[PDB]
Parts: C-alpha cells; structure tokens; sequence
C-alpha cells in the first residue's frame, strides 16, 4: 500500500493508492545546489519511463528529469514554483517534482530499489 522505486536519474517514486509521486534524490540536489526553477508538466499528459518532464534549471545549470514509468500526470508541485530550492531542504519528502496515474504498476518492480539505488550512486 505504499512503494518507492528509483531510477537510473537520480529520481525517486512514490506508489500509495494508483498515484506514483515523483522526486529528484538528495545526489541529484548535490550538483546543482540553489536552484532557480522548475519545468513541471502539465496535470494532464501522457508520459513514458524515459521523458524528460520535470526539467530542473539552475542559477547556472540544467538536468533533464527523465520519467520513471509511463502513465499520465495528475499533479505538480507547486512549491517548487516559488522554492525551486526545496528539494534541497528534503529532496525525498516535499522537493518531489511531479505525479502521475500510474498504468503499469507491473513495471515498478522493473526498475531500482533504495539500497540498489544507493548502489547505482557507489558506481560514480
């Protein structure tokens, strides 16, 4: 009833119901730093496991945020609207970026666990 997969971009998860809540991690929030600004999508597209929908410009950078499982957007974080910094503060609480309906919940097992995660970060 709750479940948090991660990505291959320093992203994060967040299963409950039939809602994943994404978030960029804490080694993602390392490189940037301050940010500046968020590329959120609309409450409404259709995505895939690999779509770069929640961009992150900085005061002087930028990463693509490429999409953890397929499915459609149903909420944003307004927050990082106007504290881009937030995921700073608590990349793996409330600087999430985006959520999304998910289709495929069969996928999630497909992609990285937290301590796999953890690992994939001991690999650079």
């Amino acid at each position: 009833m709750k479940m948090k997969k991660y990505t291959k971009t320093h992203e994060w998860v967040s299963i409950e119901d039939k809602v994943a809540t994404v978030g960029i991690t804490n080694h993602a929030q390392e490189q940037l730093g301050d940010v500046v600004y968020v590329d959120l999508p609309e409450v409404g597209r259709e995505v895939k496991k690999g779509e770069v929908v929640a961009s992150i410009e900085s005061v002087k950078a930028a990463a693509d945020v490429y999409a953890p499982l397929s499915g459609k957007i149903v909420e944003v974080n307004e927050k990082l609207d106007t504290e881009p910094e937030l995921i700073n503060k608590d990349p793996e609480g409330e600087g999430w970026l985006f959520k999304m309906e998910i289709s495929d919940e069969g996928e999630l097992e497909d992609l990285l666990d937290e301590q796999a995660y953890q690992e994939f970060c001991a690999q650079e």
